[PDB]
């Protein structure tokens, strides 16, 4: 995945 932790939207 990406980054949840920085761009949680990106989830």
């Amino acid at each position: 995945s990406c980054s949840c932790k920085r761009n949680f939207l990106c989830c």
